[PDB]
C-alpha cells in the first residue's frame, strides 16, 4: 500500500492534463497558422 | 471421566464455529469479488 502511495499516478489527473495539453496544442497550431499568414500587405503595397 | 473432561471437543461449539466460519468465508468471497471489480471508471475517463 505504501508503494502504491508513492507510485501509481492518478488517471483523473493525467486525463485532465492531457486534455488541456491537446487543446493548448491545437490552439497553438491555429494561432501559428494565423501568424504564419505572414504580411502579404507588403505585396499589396508593392504594386501601389 | 477425567480424560473425557480434557479431550472430546463440544460438538455444539465446533458446529457453531464452522457455521459462522463458512458464513464469514462466503461473505469475504462476495466482498472480494466486489473489490476485484477493480476500477473500470478510469476506462470511462479515458475516452472523454
Amino acid at each position: 500500500e505504501a508503494q502504491s502511495r508513492i507510485q501509481d499516478a492518478d488517471y483523473a489527473t493525467e486525463v485532465s492534463n492531457m486534455s488541456k495539453a491537446q487543446i493548448i496544442q491545437q490552439a497553438g497550431n491555429s494561432v501559428l497558422a494565423k501568424a504564419n499568414q505572414v504580411p502579404q500587405q507588403v505585396l499589396s503595397l508593392l504594386q501601389g
